[PDB]
């Protein structure tokens, strides 16, 4: 059988509807986002800053585009800005400030298309930006995801400003990781497929450069759910929360079966982010719309704000 850890979890915070977006910015501030928020039954998510000490939350961001509310749903901070940039199921891509200010980063793709709503997304060391997007077309265009249907699309936003679709015809693209060589080289994307229970891979070779897809792990379960949120340790092990199995999952560099699973103290966990520098893991989950805190076996593996921007003197 795959070996288990049952860590010791620390409540941090709780009350966040829809719990997701764990991230630490550039001065060790942690944020999350609440898009299960809602108003008069219409869309109102947040972008919320955590307090580690008391976990008070305070509301920095509720953002909304021409009277349509969004739906913040992932985050990656920034490398030469200490600013966010968020994934919105209603409103696509947005760059949050620290001051609350936002912008909508594109309303149609390269092509001329009508953005789709955003999950989650990771930033390669080279400064482009993977993006889920298993929301149907953004406000004002109504609602619709990909739980059923296979049009959820993979998006890339170059360093250059290009909002390229770089694959599509999936059935709610979720969770999203860059696995970089030693010298900080791209090379291969993995995205959740989150109720077909599948990990997919791609070779990347280049900016919005992707090629030999394939399906590269198999996430544990026939419950509803699958994989959700993700990122690497230090030692390239993947972890993946497996929302509805009370679990997250670790993926040696190979992929395939997990190698070892980490037991959760909910069944529901979303996603999970690094403290940078430390062994600790947040995990934000929908059982108890939550976030939680506990000791991983090593560092986790530095997200793009953390590198060097003129590489190793
Ligand atoms: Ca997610
Ligand atoms: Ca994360």
């Amino acid at each position: 059988e795959i070996p288990v850890i049952e860590p010791l979890f620390t409540k941090v915070t709780e009350d966040i509807p829809g719990a997701e977006g764990p991230v630490f910015d550039k001065n060790g501030d942690f944020y999350i986002v609440a898009p299960d928020v809602e108003v008069n039954g219409k869309p109102a998510g947040e972008i919320l800053r955590i307090d580690l000490k008391t976990g008070k939350k305070t509301v920095i961001c509720k953002p909304e585009v021409n009277g349509y509310g969004g739906i913040p749903a992932g985050c990656q901070c920034d490398r030469d800005a200490n600013q966010l940039f968020v994934a919105d199921m209603r409103l696509g891509l947005l760059v949050v400030q620290t001051d609350g200010t936002f912008e909508e980063i594109a309303k149609k793709d390269s092509e001329g298309r009508r953005m789709q709503g955003c999950n989650d997304c990771a930033f390669d060391y080279e400064g482009n930006l993977w993006i889920t997007a298993p929301a149907g077309e953004v406000a004002p265009a109504d609602a619709t995801a990909s739980m059923q249907e296979k049009f959820g699309s993979i998006y890339c936003f170059t360093t250059d400003g290009q909002m390229i679709q770089v694959d599509t015809a999936f059935q709610f693209p979720n969770g999203i990781a860059v696995r970089h060589m030693n010298d900080g080289r791209p090379y291969q994307l993995i995205v959740a497929e989150m109720p077909t229970k599948k990990l997919w891979s791609y070779d990347i070779k280049g900016p919005a450069k992707i090629e030999n897809k394939k399906v590269w792990g198999h996430i544990p379960g026939t419950h509803e759910g699958g994989a959700d949120g993700m990122d690497f340790d230090e030692d390239n092990n993947l972890l993946v929360a497996n929302w509805g199995s009370s679990h997250i999952e670790v993926f040696g560099p190979d992929g395939g079966q997990p190698k070892m699973r980490i037991r959760c103290p909910f069944e529901k966990p979303s996603n999970l982010h690094f403290k940078p520098q430390t062994k600790t893991i947040f995990v934000t989950e929908h059982e108890n719309n939550a976030v939680w805190k506990f000791e991983w076996q090593r560092n986790g593996k530095k997200q793009y704000c953390e590198t060097l921007k003129f590489g190793i003197f």
